[PDB]
Parts: structure tokens; C-alpha cells; sequence
């Protein structure tokens, strides 16, 4: 009795090739009213069935959704049903046009490196590309451990900020919005049926887990993949199964 999103943010090389740099999966129960999300970091090292173990981020590139939903499967027991797609136009655009008012967030610090925006630290309300960038910034000691904390951040702000019954009411607007710049294979009715569910009857705390675990991992230098996070998968899958069993 529930559904389960792949929510991957999109990019695209130099080169041109499409590249996936931000993994969640969400999930909701219709049954308790519970929504989860999980934030998988791109760098984990994972065998990718066919291809040998690399970046988990890799899958996407390779064999988009499909595989990289096999490879989660695989390697951590992730298995969603559902995907969702979305770059940086798409990102940006879609912010706007839910919130012309601005997301208001409260900014970690003052960043700017490699963003293309600078923002001042503390409260502010951000449009598409300030937040975009928001949730791209990485460019400090933390990494990408930073920016996963940084974009569960932006999840729970947009919860808090769409979920309520001004949004539930323009639904059906929200929902073209959504499909408009969202790559997504989940059935409209099932956009509708999540945000009617969460929106009127859900429990307002949403739990969030970032996968590998504090203490399961080390960076370990690749020969073709670089800079990677060697985990333990099995603590991994233990605590994911916990963590989506038991609120
Ligand atoms: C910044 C930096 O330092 N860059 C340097 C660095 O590169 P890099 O680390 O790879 O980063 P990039 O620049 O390549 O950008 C790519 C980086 C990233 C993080 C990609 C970001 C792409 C995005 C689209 C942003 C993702 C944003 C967030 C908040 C993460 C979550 C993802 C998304 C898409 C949020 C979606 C939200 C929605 C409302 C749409 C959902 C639509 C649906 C149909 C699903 C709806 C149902 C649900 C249940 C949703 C969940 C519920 C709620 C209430 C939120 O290193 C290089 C060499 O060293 C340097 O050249 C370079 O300068």
C-alpha cells in the first residue's frame, strides 16, 4: 500500500552526455500517512550489473532509470517503482512557477564558487536559480556530504512550503506544472492521489536517511572512477530495511 519514487536531478556534460548528480527515493505510505526520502550519494561504488563496479551514479548514464534502479536493487536493496527526472531549466523553471513568491530558506553561509548565483547566509527566499544553486554548492570541506544535507533541506522546506490546502486546492495546476518539466513514468492519477493523501491526511514529519551511514564507508582512490566511497553493503541494507519499516 505504497508508492515509490527514483528522484534523480539531471545534468549534462561538456560532452553532452546526460549525468545524474543527485539521488533521493521517496516513498509514501497511503496506509500510516507516512512519507520517507533517502538521499543515495552519487560516489558510492557499486557493482552495475553487465559493466563491473563504479560509481553508482554511472548506472544512469549507461542505462538510464532501468538500470539504475537495478543497480540500487542489487547493491542496497532500493528497488522504486516510479522515476522522475529533472535538470536545471526544468529545476528552475519549476520552482517559479509553483513559488513566484520564492522558497524561503535559511541559508548555511554565504556561497558563490562554481554556482553561478551568490547567496548570503540566513533567511532569504530564493527563486529557481539561487535555489538551484543552493543545492548544488559543494565547494568546501564537506563535499558532497555537505550539499546532500543542503538538499534534504530544500525537500523539507518545499514539504513544508506545498503541502498545505492552498497547494492541495491547485492540485491539478501543480500537477501540470510538474509533468511539464519533469521526466516522470508515474500515472497522473498517482500524483494526485499522493499529494491528496499526504496533503490532507499526512503525518507532517517526514524521516530522511542518507545512505552509506555514518561509520559503513571509506574514500578509496579508483583506477577509471576517481575519488569513490567504498561501503558496507550489507549494514547498508540493514539499515535501509529499518528504516523504511519502522517510522
Ligand atoms: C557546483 C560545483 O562545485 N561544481 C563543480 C563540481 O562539479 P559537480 O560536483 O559534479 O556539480 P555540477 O556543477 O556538475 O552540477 C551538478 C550537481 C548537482 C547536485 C545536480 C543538481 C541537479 C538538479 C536538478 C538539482 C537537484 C535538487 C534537489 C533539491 C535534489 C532533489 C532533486 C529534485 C529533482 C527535487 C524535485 C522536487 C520536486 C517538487 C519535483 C518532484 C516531481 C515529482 C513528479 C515527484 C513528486 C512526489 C514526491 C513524493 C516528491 C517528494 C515530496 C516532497 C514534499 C518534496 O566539480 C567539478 C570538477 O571538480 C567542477 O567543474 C564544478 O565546477
Amino acid at each position: 500500500g505504497k508508492i515509490s519514487i527514483l528522484v534523480l536531478g539531471a545534468d549534462k556534460a561538456q560532452g553532452g552526455q546526460s549525468r545524474t548528480d543527485s539521488i533521493m527515493v521517496v516513498q509514501y505510505d497511503f496506509i500510516n500517512k507516512k512519507m520517507k526520502m533517502m538521499s543515495v550519494m552519487r560516489d558510492i561504488y557499486a557493482d552495475i550489473p553487465g559493466y563491473g563496479k563504479h560509481k553508482i551514479n554511472s548506472a544512469y548514464a549507461l542505462g538510464g532509470p532501468e538500470l539504475l534502479r537495478k543497480t540500487l536493487d542489487k547493491n542496497l536493496g532500493i528497488n522504486p517503482e516510479y522515476y522522475a527526472v529533472v535538470d536545471f531549466t526544468g529545476f528552475e523553471k519549476m520552482i517559479d512557477e509553483l513559488m513566484p513568491e520564492g522558497v524561503p530558506i535559511n541559508v548555511e553561509k554565504d556561497m558563490s564558487k562554481n554556482i553561478g548565483v551568490s547567496l548570503k547566509k540566513g533567511n532569504h527566499r530564493l527563486n529557481g536559480k539561487e535555489l538551484l544553486g543552493y543545492a548544488r554548492f559543494r565547494h568546501d570541506p564537506e563535499g558532497d556530504f555537505g550539499r546532500v544535507r543542503r538538499q534534504q533541506q530544500v525537500m523539507q522546506t518545499l514539504k513544508k512550503e506545498m503541502v498545505n490546502f492552498r497547494t492541495v486546492v491547485k492540485l491539478p495546476k501543480v500537477a501540470g506544472i510538474l509533468r511539464g518539466y519533469v521526466n516522470t513514468n508515474i500515472p497522473d492519477s498517482g500524483i494526485f492521489q499522493t499529494g491528496l493523501s499526504f496533503g490532507i491526511r499526512g503525518e507532517k514529519d517526514v524521516k530522511s536517511l542518507t545512505v552509506p551511514i555514518k561509520n559503513s564507508y571509506e574514500d578509496v582512490n579508483t583506477n577509471t572512477d576517481g575519488s569513490a566511497l567504498q561501503i558496507n553493503k550489507n549494514t547498508n541494507k540493514q539499515a535501509i530495511k529499518d528504516f523504511l519499516d519502522e517510522d
